[PDB]
Parts: C-alpha cells; sequence; structure tokens
DNA sequence: GCTTTAAAAGGGCA
DNA sequence: TGCCCTTTTAAAGC
C-alpha cells in the first residue's frame, strides 16, 4: 500500500457446495430464520446475526453467502449455516469453497475531475452523471471495475482475492492525484 | 428509495 | 440461448 491507504472490505459473496439434495419446503418450515417463496425465487433465504449474512440455499445443496465483512467471516458464516442444515437432518458437507466477489471502499481524500479522468482513458471509462454520478472504470490488470466518485471516494469490485483489490487501489491513485480537483 | 458495479446460485420463459 | 429471477455492499445524486 505505497498510498498508504488501505480498501475497507464491505461486502463478502462465497460458494459452497453442501454437497446433498436439500428439500427446501422442509427447511422453510423447521428453520426459524428462514424465507421461502419459488414462485419468487429457487432458493431459501436465510440470516445469521454473527457474522451478519444472508444465505442462498439451493434445492441441489450449492449455497451462496453474502454480505459478510471479510473471507474468513463469509467462511465462519457459511459453516454456519451448514450446521444449521446438518441439524435440520441433512447430510450436509462443506465442499469447495470459493471467495466469488469482494467488494471494497476508500477514500483519498481530495476531489476528482471525473470528467477529465474519463477522457484521459476513454478505453476504461464510463461516465454519464445524469444515469449515476460515479465514474465506471473497468481495469484489466488486474480484472477490476472502480466506482469513482467526485469526492475521492471510491469503491472496488470484482475481486477474489483481497490483493486484487489492493493492486487495482494502487493502480489507480496516481491516476486519481493527476486528476485532482483544485 | 432509486440509479450503477461485481459475483454466485436456480427456475422460468421467449 | 440469454438472461432475469434474488441477495449483499459501498458510493453521490436524484
Amino acid at each position: 500500500h505505497p498510498s498508504g491507504i488501505v480498501p475497507t472490505l464491505q461486502n463478502i459473496v462465497s460458494t459452497v457446495n453442501l454437497d446433498c439434495k436439500l428439500d427446501l419446503k422442509a427447511i422453510a418450515l423447521q428453520a426459524r430464520n428462514a424465507e421461502y417463496n419459488p414462485k419468487r425465487f429457487a432458493a431459501v433465504i436465510m440470516r445469521i446475526r454473527e457474522p451478519k449474512t444472508t444465505a442462498l440455499i439451493f434445492a441441489s445443496g450449492k449455497m451462496v453467502c453474502t454480505g459478510a465483512k471479510s473471507e474468513d467471516f463469509s467462511k465462519m458464516a457459511a459453516r454456519k449455516y451448514a450446521r444449521i442444515v446438518q441439524k435440520l437432518g441433512f447430510p450436509a458437507k462443506f465442499k469447495d469453497f470459493k471467495i466469488q466477489n469482494i467488494v471494497g471502499s476508500c477514500d483519498v481524500k481530495f476531489p476528482i475531475r471525473l470528467e477529465g479522468l474519463a477522457y484521459s482513458h476513454a478505453a476504461f471509462s464510463s461516465y454519464e452523471p445524469e444515469l449515476f454520478p460515479g465514474l465506471i472504470y473497468r481495469m484489466k490488470v488486474p480484472k477490476i471495475v472502480l466506482l469513482i466518485f467526485v469526492s475521492g471516494k471510491i469503491v472496488i469490485t470484482g475481486a477474489k482475492m483481497r490483493d486484487e483489490t489492493y493492486k487495482a487501489f494502487e493502480n489507480i491513485y496516481p491516476v486519481l492525484s493527476e486528476f485532482r480537483k483544485i
């Protein structure tokens, strides 16, 4: 972090394979923290308080865990959901846990000339303020999307490893500085 | 409460 | 096919 700023992780999306068929209607009735409407979505939605997360549990045994603040917390929450399911009578395992997306944010503490930035990086930028206030920066190396705001606040998403989040930010920092709004 | 970004999982449907 | 279905999260401006 040569910039001296470390992006704060805000959301983690992970998946794990409980590796066994699940009866969603049965889980929905037995569990307390569950909501299920197959007419609306194919998953049983369940939430736990710590780590604060929301899981999407499918009949196939696959599961998505969202909302955690770190990879470890995401794994811890997913394991907690796996236990809830096991305790409900299913032979759940914890197969192929994988971090699918990491979302982070930081503040460079200086305003940015978005249009000027967008113009000099047309091949990576999308800036249509009338639709969304942030400039969409699609970085190719690492393959990460940064939402750059006039305030100097930045959102960095698309990473499967936190080093990608940090690297994309370090890569953008000198560009942000070049376009500092005086 | 909406807009925008990323990602995963599945059923529905044109 | 292809893509929305839903869920999470930050941001600024409407």
